[PDB]
């Protein structure tokens, strides 16, 4: 059995994608999760929804609390998760609208506890180093890749998201040189959101959908608030559409193999006294 | 009506400045300033200057709070911010006691509050996500600019600021790597300042000092705190002067569309719930 | 007469190093240190050592108190302090099992005090910024490199550490833009240690020990703990070498000098009120 948990970003979390839905709150030795857990399914699979920033988005990146909602969605028995995010696209061919399977990230943030094990939790024991090369499951991401196509849907295949601390968005001298290193698109919440969920065995993916192209390009219009919003009150139903289609593919195919190499990965990076 | 307040930096925060002097200690939500406010005025020009440092130089980068005194100067009523700051040069042709008219920024602090909406607070509720591509008043800085020419004062037209955290100076290695990024002067304080000034609705601009040329250069005195402190003992009074000459020309030009584009830019950052 | 701190690193941190041992736990202002420190002589020469992840490895590296580790070995009457780090390769020619003897970092830490002048304390009073062009003794690496040599040691002779926050290891796109910044190698403790040791006047160096190719190259072994944990089970017993043999050599060299420029460096970085 799969179980798939789904946390909506901007724009991208509404809770009527399941049918037979029941809200859950649930609490973790980390704290409260963002927002209730919505239960419910996708045909014949077990989901578990999660609004990043809350349901009324009243919680900004920063303050977001990443390990409560990685935990609360282990706990639940989740296997996989999959994302939504928005970002701004740090490249001319990446347009917005467009969905990008990432597949690799930088890390700006700066005030982020990026582990469950700090020391101060019994459910946590010990130091871990998780391993990062490949931080995206790339079974999942294939899966969101091909249905894509399926789908006639404008998508990459790859990319590199760096993702800044916020809640400011970026300064031109910012957004050029995050070109230079080789960034593709830009948001303030895959790190350390893929990070936790790799500490914790689960397949994660990220479906990343462009607003908007930061402030580096000519002749187009400035990132803000509504300029982000607007886009995705116009794509938002790809993603969702995306979502739809990938997760009965996803309970029909086998994990026990990707999952029970991710658990050791995961068990490894630990070191006890 | 316009109001200036004056952040004073390093060796460029002289009290003297202003006729008319009353000092004011307040409180904000953020708590308290760096120190009392002193409000005085430039010929006719109200203004409101405040030590970042405090007036004995007390408060090191990190722990200056930047809210307490942007939201101070803002309580206080002033429509413009204009600040000096000493700085590090990471490029051959700005020379120590050449002024820069800075228009960018590359953030690499790591400890700073970024927001006065941090969702703790009654006086900032909700989200804010503020935009940086045009980080300081470009009709400010005009002014800059053209009065430092009209003074004879060496001085560039532009320039990107790197903001470390401190508050250690760069190793080599780092005062390299900023060079590739395109950064041309070095400080520990531009950000977050300029970002809460953009939150607050209040033109920003900032009189950058070289003081050094940190320590990438060859055959210069390296970057020291005796070092800085000499410099701006001998250029200190081209700052007071580029401040005593400018504050009158904003006084005497028409603030109200440029104002209310920023008023309404930094408005609709902020979503409630 | 000198006195020699060592801080111990990852699976380089082994007591038996030291003869006539005397373990003594200490209390500084700033907390305690990792561990005990043991007391103890190599020849002639007092030594002071201390477990920088504790004797059972049960700190990670966000959370060990650099301040009261290096706080400790200044009370304790230490001239220098040489340590142990393992590290990731990021260079071709720097294969695991190499050393290298460190000259230049690059910061990518976010969550560490880097400076005992906080305002916080009364032993440490005042506003500190501490010049980091020459962050490692000279005198102390020339030394290391000798010996190394003498002991026909696989060892670089300058390297540039980039210390990344932890405790996860660095994506595939980091460790890229870590190479085009001009980084050698990468671990996670470099920095603030190096740091407050300037702050406190001691001359600090580091012995580099390589242990995997962290993510970039191919056809390499994935860098985990299990990983890092076997290269140092193989070649630790070079470090322990090369200290053994390079402690008598500083022991028998005049240090006056260095020291007392030491001692003004970081006497002249404070300013008081
Ligand atoms: N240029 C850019 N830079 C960084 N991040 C983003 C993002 C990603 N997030 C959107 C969101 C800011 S826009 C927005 C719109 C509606 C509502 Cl209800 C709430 C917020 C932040 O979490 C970052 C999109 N474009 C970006
Ligand atoms: N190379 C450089 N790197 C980073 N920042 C600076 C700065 C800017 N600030 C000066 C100041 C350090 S020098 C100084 C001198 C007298 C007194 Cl009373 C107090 C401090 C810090 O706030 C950073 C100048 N050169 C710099
Ligand atoms: N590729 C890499 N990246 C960053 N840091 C490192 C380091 C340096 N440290 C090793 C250590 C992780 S591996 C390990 C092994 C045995 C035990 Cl008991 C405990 C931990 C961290 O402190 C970083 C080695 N390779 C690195």
């Amino acid at each position: 059995a799969v179980k798939i948990g789904i946390i909506g970003g901007t724009g991208l979390d509404d809770p009527e994608i399941l049918e037979g839905r029941t809200e859950k709150y649930v609490d973790t030795p980390f704290g409260k999760p963002s927002d209730a857990l919505i239960l419910g399914k996708i045909k014949n699979v077990d989901c578990v929804l999660l609004a990043r920033h809350g349901r009324q988005h009243t919680i900004m990146p920063s303050k977001v609390n990443y390990q409560a909602n990685i935990w609360a969605l282990k706990e639940e028995g989740c296997t996989h998760v999959i994302v939504t995010t928005a970002c701004g696209s740090l490249r001319e061919e990446i347009q917005p609208g467009d969905i990008v399977i990432i597949d690799q990230f930088i890390d700006r943030t700066t005030m982020r506890p990026q582990s469950f094990y700090d020391g101060s939790h019994s459910c946590a024991r010990g130091v871990c180093h998780i391993p990062m090369a490949e931080p995206f499951c790339p079974k999942t991401r294939e899966v969101l890749i091909e249905t894509a196509k399926k789908l006639g849907l404008r998508c990459h295949s790859k990319g590199t998201m760096v993702t800044i601390e916020g809640p400011r968005f970026s300064s031109r001298a910012e957004s050029f040189m995050f070109r230079t290193w080789g960034a593709d698109v830009i948001n303030m919440t895959t790190v350390p959101e893929v990070v936790l969920a790799k500490e914790a065995g689960i397949c994660y993916a990220s479906i990343a959908m462009a607003t908007d192209y930061d402030c580096w390009k000519e002749h187009e219009e400035a990132v803000s608030v509504d300029r982000v919003l607007k886009t995705l009150k116009e794509n938002a139903n790809k993603a969702k559409s995306l979502l739809l289609t990938t997760i009965p593919q996803i309970g029909s195919t086998e994990w026990s193999e990707t999952l029970h190499n991710l658990k050791n990965m995961a068990q490894f990076s630990v070191l006890l006294p």
